């Protein structure tokens, strides 16, 4: 009876499984959350990403609240999850309130060791893995879904694509600006990025641009790690800390971080990682090798 889920769907209680073998019950409402609380004293829920914000459900201090989101190494360049972030303070996209990445940054104990292998997973990440002719500084900037979690609680100010592509212009007025939209989703877009790169291959359209500017965009973490200048203009668990150009300062980050320190702690400290192999608990390194040798 140590963990509980909240409307979690079935296929994804299986999968939360895998890092919490102690799921015990779903529970399917805050009067249930309630009723549970009292009547064992404490309970462990799992909640997915801001849930519960958007619902405006709060409970007392008795219910420790994990809130759950896809791992960052599933996703950034190499569909059953071989990481997964339980963040128990916060979320990483959520800069209005603490998170518990945060809080791994700022108390920054970063022994000597944890520096290496942070500096090894960017050079493994580096290389495991179209461009206009101009005289203009080489902008991109990634679309994203418009109704992400990460724009509603990470932006402070702009909320579109269009208010971004707007806002990348207007700082930038003789750029060569390149909008690559997001996947998952263009005559008003033109009026402000030169060219809509509606694909070939992502993380090699970075490689041609001498910046990155995006809103809260994962790419940008992407970009960092392929060691090229980004511009963020919300507020992404990786701005603040001094690594990117941030238009809008956060109001609540003031240390100055370097790559391997990020890195070592949005990578190898904050998430999980389960083997896809055995299902055991493995290094993030283990879990690159897992990822590099499923594709070969």
């Amino acid at each position: 009876e140590d963990f509980y889920t909240y409307k979690f769907s079935l296929w994804k209680i299986r999968i939360i499984k895998r890092f919490f073998p102690t799921v015990k019950g779903n529970l399917s409402s805050r009067q249930e959350v309630e009723d549970l609380c009292q009547k064992k004293g404490k309970i462990r829920l799992l909640v997915w990403g801001s849930t519960l914000e958007n619902e405006r459900v709060n409970f007392n201090k008795s219910v420790e609240v994990y809130r759950l989101e896809d791992g960052f190494i599933r996703s950034i360049g190499l569909s059953i999850p071989i990481s997964l972030v339980a963040d128990p303070i916060g979320i990483y996209y959520d800069a209005t309130k603490p998170s518990y990445l945060e809080e791994i940054l700022l108390a920054r104990k970063f022994d000597n060791v944890i520096l290496e292998r942070a500096q090894r997973v960017i050079e493994l990440l580096r290389r495991y893995k179209r461009p206009p002719r101009t005289d203009k500084k080489i902008i991109v900037v990634p679309g994203q879904v418009e109704s992400d979690a990460s724009i509603k609680f990470g932006s402070p100010y702009i909320k579109t694509n269009l208010e971004l592509l707007k806002s990348v212009r207007e700082h930038n007025p003789n750029a060569y600006i390149v909008y690559k939209p997001h996947p998952d989703v263009p005559g008003e877009l033109l009026k402000f990025c030169d060219e809509i790169c509606v694909n070939s291959s992502s993380y090699d359209i970075i490689s041609y641009a001498d910046e990155v500017h995006v809103l809260t965009s994962l790419f940008g973490f992407e970009a960092l790690i392929a060691g090229k200048p980004v511009t963020c203009y919300g507020h992404p668990f990786y701005a603040g800390y001094g690594l990117t150009t941030d238009i809008y300062p956060h109001p609540r980050r003031n240390i100055k971080l370097s790559l391997q320190e990020l890195v070592a702690g949005a990578l190898l400290l904050y998430p999980m990682y389960v083997s896809l192999i055995d299902g055991n608990r493995i290094s993030a390194e283990e879990a690159i090798f897992e990822l590099v040798n499923l594709k070969k």
